[PDB]
C-alpha cells in the first residue's frame, strides 16, 4: 500500500484509504451513494483508491470535455481494464489504442440515420406482440412485471436487429477483483471467463448456422467485404455486446419511464395525446413521426437523467498529461460521477423531482452537455445512442397508444435503486396496465 | 519438480514425469488408455505424477483390499481433493475423515433395503412416463436419442425420490488444476465454484419451500430429530450431490445396456423372456420380482464390467504405511484402475467381447470382487449401490416389456469412449425402437 500516498502527494483532497483495501468499504452505499458524497465533501476535484488503483474524479465541465473528447485518441482512449475476458477481448466495448480504433472505425456505419431508418419497419412488429402480450395481463385483473414484459420485446428487437431471429419471448466475486486485480492474469490462464463457455460456444456456431439485409450480422458480414477486415470470431464477439446492451439497458429504462410516467400521471396524459396527434386513429409509429414526438424525447431525457444506467465515465490516463492546469500522471483512472452530476443541485433545481420541461426547448439550452451524459461523449461514447433511443420510443408510443398505467399496492414508491452494482431498482417494477 | 523423483528412489517403476506436467500429456488417449497401457507395461504396481503429485497404481487384490478396506479408517480415508468447492465441501462424497464418518452414519439409512422398498411403488410411475414417451418417438419412423429419454426419465426418478417434485421431463479447465492445484486457494477466496452460484441458490430456498414420506429429504428432515445432528445448508449440499449420480450415472449406465442390447440381439431376447415369465400379461415389476431376474442381474453386471462409470478409485495415503510389504509414503495419491482391471485379459477371457454368462451362478465365483467394483468396496463404497440397481433394473423392465432395439445407420458400431474426462460414448447412442 505504498501507492496510497499518491493524492496526498499532488495535493488532491480525498477519503483516507484502508490498507490493501483502498478506499472500497465505502461501496456499502453504492456507487452513486459514495460519489454524490464525494461530491459534495471536497467538490470539483477529488481521489480515491479501488484497491490499490488510484481513481481522480472531476466535475468540471472544460476537464470532462477535454478528457472525453480533446485527448481522447492522445492520453485517455482506454476504459479500465475489468478481465478475465478471454475471446471477448476483441470486443469494442472492451479492445483498446489501436485495435479499438480499428473495431470503431469498421462498427460504426453499422448505426448510420439511413442503417436505423431500414430497421424502424423491422423493429414495428415486435411492438404489437408486446401489446398483445400486454392484452393478456391485463384483460384481468393482475399486476404486470415491466422488466419481464420489456425485456421480452428488447430481447425480440435483439434477434431481429442483430441475426434475423424472429422469435415470441414467451417460448458477486467481482469485488475481490479490485482487492486482488493481480488474479486477472490468473483466472485467464485457467479459461476461467466472465461467461461461460456455453452462452458464447452456442453463439460461436450459431452465427455461422445463418448460414449461409438488415440486421447487425448481415451488416457486419458485409464489412467483411485503411485497416484490415474483420475476422470470424470478432464479429460473434460483437454480436455478444450488442446483446448485452440491447437487451438489458433499453428494457431497463423502460421500467424507470413506465414508473416515472405511473407516478406522474399528468405526464403520461400531455404524452398520450401528443402520440394521438401525430398519429392519429393510432397510426403506426415511423422513424420521422419518431423524431417528431417532443414531449416523448424530454420524457425519454429527463429519465435518463435521474438513472443514468452508466452512473460512471471512465477512461484510463495512459501517460502524464496535464489537463486544464492540473497534473494527472500516467496510469490514474480518470471518472466522471454521471448519476451525481445529473443530481447535482448546482445544476438542476429539484433535482430528484422528476420534471421533463427541463428539456423544453424553452430550456434544453440552460444544460451542459457534459454535466448530462447518459451516452458518453466523445470518440468512444455509445456506439448504439441513436438506436437505443429510437428502439425505446418506438415500444412506449405503441404501448401508450392502447395502455395506461397505475400504482398498485405492491407497486414501490418511492422507488429505491439497487444498494449494489448496476443502477437497477431493488424490488422489480410492477404497476397496474388498463386498456383505453 | 522436486517431487518427481520419489517413485525412482523407492524403486517402483513408471513413465518418466516432465517438469511441472508430470505425465498428463499421456490423458491424449484418456486415463483408461494410459492405465490400461501401464498396466501392461509394468505390471501390478506402477507410478506417475498428476502435475508435481505422485500417484501409485495397485493391482493386487489383497492390496486393494487392504486400502479399500482394512486400513480405510486409519490410514486411507478420503479421496484426492478436487476444489475449489465452497459450501459443498460439507458434501459426503468430498468430506474427510471425522466429518465424512458424521455424514456416511447420518445419511446411510436413507439406502436400506426397507426404504428402497417404500420407493418402488413410487418409482413405478416414471417408467410409464419413460414408456409413453417412448411409444410417440417410436410409432413414427424416427431413432430415438436413449440419453435424452433415459436422462428424462432419471430427472424424473431423481426430483421425486429427493423432493417429491412430479414433474414430466418434457416440460475443459480441470486440467490447470493439476498443473496448478496451488490455485485451488485462490479460486476458494474469489467465491469461484465448479457449480454456478445459481443452481445451488435454486435449491438453498427451494429446499425451505417444502416446505412445510418418502423421498430423501423427508428421509433427512426426519434425521435431525453418537454425532451431532444434520444442519440446513448440510442437508440441500447433500440433495446436490444425490442428483448428480442419480442423473447422469443412471442414464448414461442405461445407454450402454440398450446399446449392448440391440447390438447383441440373442441377449436382448433371451432377457425378455425373463421378464414375460416372472411378470406374465406384462404385470407390474416389484421390489421383489426385480430381484428374482437373474439374467437382468447378469445383463447389468456385464455391462458395468465394460463401462464401469467411476473408472478409477482413489483414497489418499494420510500417513507412512507398509500395505502387504510395500512401503508408501504419506500424501500419496493410491489408485485402482476399475476399467483397466475389468478389461485385463489375466482375469477375463475375451475381454471386450459382452457376455453376461461370466455373471452366471455357474460362473460368477470365478470372479475377485476386487478386480470387479463398478461401486467400490469397503465403507466408502457407493452409498447409492442398491438404489442405483434398483432404479435402472426397474427401467429395463418396462422399457423391454414393451419396445425391442435395433441399430440404425447412424448407431456407432463398434461405440467409441469418450476419449476425454468421463466415461460417456462419443457420438451419443442412437437406436431403433420397434413396439411389440
Ligand atoms: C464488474 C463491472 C461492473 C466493474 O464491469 C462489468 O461487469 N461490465 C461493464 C463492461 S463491458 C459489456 C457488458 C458485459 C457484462 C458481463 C460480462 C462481460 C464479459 C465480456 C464483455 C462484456 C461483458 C458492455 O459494454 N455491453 C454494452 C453496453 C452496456 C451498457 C450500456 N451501453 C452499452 C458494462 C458497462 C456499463 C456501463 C457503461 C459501459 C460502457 C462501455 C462498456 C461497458 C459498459
Ligand atoms: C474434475 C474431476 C473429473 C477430477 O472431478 C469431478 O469433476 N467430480 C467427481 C468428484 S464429486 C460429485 C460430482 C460433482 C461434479 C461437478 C462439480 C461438483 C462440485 C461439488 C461436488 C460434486 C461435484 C459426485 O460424487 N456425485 C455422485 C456420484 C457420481 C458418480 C458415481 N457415483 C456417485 C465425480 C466422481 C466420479 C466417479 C466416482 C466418484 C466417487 C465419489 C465421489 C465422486 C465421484
Ligand atoms: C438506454 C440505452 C443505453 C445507454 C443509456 C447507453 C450508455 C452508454 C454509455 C454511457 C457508454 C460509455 C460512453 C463513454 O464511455 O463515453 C456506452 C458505451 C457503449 N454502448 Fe451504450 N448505452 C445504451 C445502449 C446501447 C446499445 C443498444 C448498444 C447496441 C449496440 C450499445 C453499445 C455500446 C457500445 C458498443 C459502447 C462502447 C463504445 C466504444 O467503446 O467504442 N449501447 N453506452
Ligand atoms: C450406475 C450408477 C452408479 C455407479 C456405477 C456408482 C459408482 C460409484 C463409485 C465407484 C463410487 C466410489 C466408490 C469408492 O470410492 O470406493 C461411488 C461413490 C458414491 N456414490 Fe455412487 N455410483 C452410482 C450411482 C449413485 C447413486 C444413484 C447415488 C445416489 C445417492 C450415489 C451416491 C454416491 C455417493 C454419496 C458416493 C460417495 C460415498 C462416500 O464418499 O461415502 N451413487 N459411486
Amino acid at each position: 500500500t505504498h501507492s496510497h500516498g499518491l493524492f496526498k502527494k499532488l495535493g488532491i483532497p480525498g477519503p483516507t484509504p484502508l490498507p490493501f483495501l483502498g478506499n472500497i468499504l465505502s461501496y456499502h452505499k453504492g456507487f452513486c451513494m459514495f460519489d454524490m458524497e464525494c461530491h459534495k465533501k471536497y467538490g470539483k476535484v477529488w481521489g480515491f483508491y479501488d484497491g490499490q488503483q488510484p481513481v481522480l474524479a472531476i466535475t468540471d465541465p472544460d476537464m470532462i470535455k477535454t478528457v472525453l473528447v480533446k485527448e481522447c485518441y492522445s492520453v485517455f482512449t482506454n476504459r479500465r481494464p475489468f478481465g478475465p475476458v478471454g475471446f471477448m477481448k476483441s470486443a469494442i466495448s472492451i479492445a483498446e489504442d489501436e485495435e479499438w480504433k480499428r473495431l470503431r472505425s469498421l462498427l460504426s456505419p453499422t448505426f448510420t440515420s439511413g442503417k436505423l431508418k431500414e430497421m424502424v419497419p423491422i423493429i414495428a412488429q415486435y411492438g404489437d406482440v408486446l401489446v398483445r402480450n400486454l392484452r393478456r395481463e391485463a384483460e384481468t385483473g393482475k399486476p404486470v412485471t415491466l422488466k419481464d414484459v420489456f425485456g421480452a420485446y428488447s430481447m425480440d428487437v435483439i434477434t431481429s436487429t442483430s441475426f434475423g431471429v424472429n422469435i415470441d419471448s414467451l417460448n458477486p466475486f467481482f469485488l475481490s477483483i479490485t482487492v486482488f486485480p493481480f488474479l486477472i492474469p490468473i483466472l485467464e490462464v485457467l479459461n476461467i471467463c466472465v461467461f461461460p463457455r456455453e452462452v458464447t460456444n452456442f453463439l460461436r456456431k450459431s452465427v455461422k448456422r445463418m448460414k449461409e439485409r438488415v440486421d447487425f450480422l448481415q451488416l457486419m458480414i458485409d464489412s467483411q467485404n485503411s485497416h484490415k477486415a474483420l475476422s470470424d470470431l470478432e464479429l460473434v464477439a460483437q454480436s455478444i455486446i450488442f446483446i448485452f446492451a440491447g437487451y438489458e439497458t433499453t428494457s431497463s429504462v423502460l421500467s424507470f419511464i413506465m414508473y416515472e410516467l405511473a407516478t406522474h400521471p399528468d405526464v403520461q396524459q400531455k404524452l398520450q395525446e401528443e402520440i394521438d396527434a401525430v398519429l392519429p386513429n393510432k397510426a403506426p409509429p415511423t422513424y420521422d413521426t419518431v423524431l417528431q414526438m417532443e414531449y416523448l424525447d424530454m420524457v425519454v431525457n429527463e429519465t435518463l437523467r435521474l438513472f443514468p444506467i452508466a452512473m460512471r465515465l471512465e477512461r484510463v490516463c495512459k501517460k502524464d498529461v496535464e489537463i486544464n492546469g492540473m497534473f494527472i500522471p500516467k496510469g490514474v483512472v480518470v471518472m466522471i460521477p454521471s448519476y451525481a452530476l445529473h443530481r447535482d443541485p448546482k445544476y438542476w433545481t429539484e433535482p430528484e423531482k422528476f420534471l421533463p420541461e427541463r428539456f423544453s426547448k424553452k430550456n434544453k439550452d440552460n444544460i451542459d452537455p457534459y454535466i448530462y451524459t447518459p451516452f458518453g461523449s466523445g470518440p468512444r461514447n455509445c456506439i448504439g445512442m441513436r438506436f437505443a433511443l429510437m428502439n425505446m420510443k418506438l415500444a412506449l408510443i405503441r404501448v401508450l397508444q392502447n395502455f395506461s398505467f397505475k400504482p398498485c399496492k405492491e407497486t414501490q414508491i418511492p422507488l429505491k435503486l439497487s444498494l449494489g452494482g448496476l443502477l437497477q431498482p431493488e424490488k422489480p417494477v410492477v404497476l397496474k396496465v388498463e386498456s383505453r
